[PDB]
């Protein structure tokens, strides 16, 4: 996908790519080990057994759709390792997961969403996943367009995200009442990261260098790194503990859900 | 995927890209609203209920594989919005869904096919989808190759499409007889768009600027826009009404299919 | 994905791309017909019926996940046809499946793996497929990086492959004992190509022009062509005959597996 990165004299001072790459690479390395390591603990804990009491799994193995939290974190930790490699080489390298904004999210956010859809038994899974993929590609396109048609790609994703988010909130509110009081407490916090932090990504674009010019690319990277520590690892850990409490109630104690 | 689009003085007169972009953008905008709006009505009508009498769905929600018609139309309307943005910027923009011919079809045509495969309960779904993806990438490659090896990529897709189409016609003829007389009437017309219009795409290449030079890129765009109004929206609407009649017979009236 | 291929004066003598393209194209043509033709025989034989006695399939059609061997071979034969077209045009063509090393494997190796996972009824299918995709993209990135950070991408894939391969070996050893003596003999040989040849790909990188400089790009292509004749076609044929013997025991003779 690339045709031109770092110039031979280095980045020109005044470019959006003239950043502190040693600092950014350090932050990406911390994120890599944190997010990827959280996904590895998550995988380990899945295989340990069912709830908090670790009841042996029914088939002997973990359900396949219980792994999306772990996988999103393990894939994002790998993407952050690629990012540290680019930042430590000074930017603009042939394989850069830093260059195209939101491309890394095309591969990670569908998995975070699948985690919710499967854990909460949400209908219209295909419609929801397709929606999110469309939206993320509109963001990729908005960052790549050098004209005011970047606001057209931005608005097309908003036309896909506003319906998606309202439909999902409705569905998750319906499911919330089925859950036991202890699992509803964990879910509250997952819903505040999924529906409270997901809308911030679009607003940050509006204040960026491709918007009002308040947030530069270096600051945008730091903000997104912190947002990914919450929207990937904290989210996945909350979702793992929701499932452990769910299955401690439903599988280990055999009690029922409040339909 | 891009390395060079519009020159700074504009397109050179005599290039394949020297077209009437204001007119093409207008046509793409009409297509966007028409195809995307048809996909939105389709989604609405899916959720309304089962047949023409709108019987409540069994699970409360629509079956997941009943949404492929709507999704193909909604995705193509979004791709046509991206196309209007490129045409209104004058062509050759970093994110151009106009530049690489048949790339938009790599993402939309598998969904049109899945709609048929699932609605008509066709076997070998993986083989058929894989086949179509291969073929479309051979077309992408044929448009990108500047030599006579473009006819080798073209012929490799023909080696994948001729078997696919004959195998699918056999399968759809077998399924046709299971359906009731009223649903067979709607299906006739779907089969004439799927098996009558799908083969025209390869013939148009042979008369294009990469073939005999009768059809330029501007005319090729207009032809494909009209073909997409029939192969996406008219097809999906016929497929929706086939399903409404099917389920009015089988679900609402509880009558059986003629095995 | 491309921005620059063959120069107008041709490749410079001393480039990694100054190779014997007429010879390489001939080898790719042989591979195309061999691998693709093996996938076509495999498809034919799937549809013939169940075991060696060709018992009619239960649904009338072959199970969908019995086709991954055929599909991997048919897709690799098509990729090798694209490769012959590039080699016969002299290299560096816009659509080159030769340029980016291991990109062709991103599309073929997941299907070889799915064949094993489904045939041997292996758990954690998503985890295994995701793992392999990650690893192959790290290899794509290692071949594209011009610095010593190529060894960082290489090592990140090794961190994904070593766990994958050990976990799969454990799982396949568990499944091996369920199978009858005759099917265990065929499986031995499949396991020697899957677990004996798969690790050679990483070692070849270390001796390549991006490693110690013993293996040039021309020799690397020939080695990989031979490796693909074994890891695609020989593997798929062994897997087909394992399934025919399995189903001759379990379906045709109705005998049971040794749990
Ligand atoms: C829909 C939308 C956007 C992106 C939203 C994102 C990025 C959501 C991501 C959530 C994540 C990244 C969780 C981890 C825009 C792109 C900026 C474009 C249009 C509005
Ligand atoms: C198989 C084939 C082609 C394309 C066929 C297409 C494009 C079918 C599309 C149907 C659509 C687009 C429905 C909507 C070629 C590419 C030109 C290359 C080889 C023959
Ligand atoms: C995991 C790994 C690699 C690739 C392994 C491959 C290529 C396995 C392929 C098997 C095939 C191709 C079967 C057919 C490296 C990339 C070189 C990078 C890191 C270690
Ligand atoms: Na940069
Ligand atoms: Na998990
Ligand atoms: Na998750
Ligand atoms: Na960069
Ligand atoms: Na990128
Ligand atoms: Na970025
Ligand atoms: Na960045
Ligand atoms: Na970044
Ligand atoms: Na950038
Ligand atoms: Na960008
Ligand atoms: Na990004
Ligand atoms: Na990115
Ligand atoms: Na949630
Ligand atoms: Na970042
Ligand atoms: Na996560
Ligand atoms: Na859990
Ligand atoms: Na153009
Ligand atoms: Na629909
Ligand atoms: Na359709
Ligand atoms: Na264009
Ligand atoms: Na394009
Ligand atoms: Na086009
Ligand atoms: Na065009
Ligand atoms: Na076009
Ligand atoms: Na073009
Ligand atoms: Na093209
Ligand atoms: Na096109
Ligand atoms: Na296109
Ligand atoms: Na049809
Ligand atoms: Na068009
Ligand atoms: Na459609
Ligand atoms: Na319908
Ligand atoms: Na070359
Ligand atoms: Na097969
Ligand atoms: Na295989
Ligand atoms: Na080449
Ligand atoms: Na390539
Ligand atoms: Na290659
Ligand atoms: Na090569
Ligand atoms: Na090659
Ligand atoms: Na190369
Ligand atoms: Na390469
Ligand atoms: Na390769
Ligand atoms: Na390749
Ligand atoms: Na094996
Ligand atoms: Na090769
Ligand atoms: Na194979
Ligand atoms: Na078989």
């Amino acid at each position: 996908p690339f045709c031109g990165g770092r110039p031979e004299d280095g980045w020109h001072h005044g470019s959006i790519h003239d950043m502190d790459y040693p600092l950014l690479g350090a932050m990406a390395a911390i994120c890599s080990v944190f997010i990827g390591g959280s996904g590895a603990w998550m995988l380990y804990r899945l295989d340990l057994g069912l709830g908090y009491s670790c009841k042996p799994h029914h088939s002997g193995y973990a359900p396949e759709a219980n792994s999306f939290s772990a996988l999103s974190c393990l894939v994002s930790g790998t993407i952050y390792a690629a990012k540290t490699f680019d930042f430590f080489d000074g930017g603009g390298t042939p394989f850069s997961f830093n260059w195209y904004w939101y491309l890394d999210y095309v591969f990670t956010c569908p998995l975070i969403l699948l985690d919710v859809l499967y854990t909460l038994e949400i209908p219209h899974k295909l419609r929801f996943v397709f929606a999110v993929i469309i939206t993320l590609w509109c963001g990729v396109a908005a960052f790549v367009t050098p004209s005011a048609f970047r606001f057209g790609y931005y608005a097309v994703g908003c036309v896909w995200f506003v319906p998606f988010s309202f439909s999902l909130l409705r569905h998750v509110k319906q499911r919330y009442q089925v859950y036991p009081p202890k699992c509803q407490k964990i879910l509250f916090w997952a819903c505040t990261i999924f529906f409270g932090f997901w809308p911030l990504f679009p607003i940050l674009f509006l204040f960026s260098w491709l918007g009002t010019g308040h947030i530069d690319q270096q600051a945008f990277t730091i903000i997104h790194a912190f947002l990914d520590l919450f929207c990937k690892t904290v989210f996945g850990l909350i979702m793992t503990f929701f499932r452990l409490e769910l299955e401690e109630h439903t599988e280990v104690l055999g009690l029922p859900l409040n339909e």
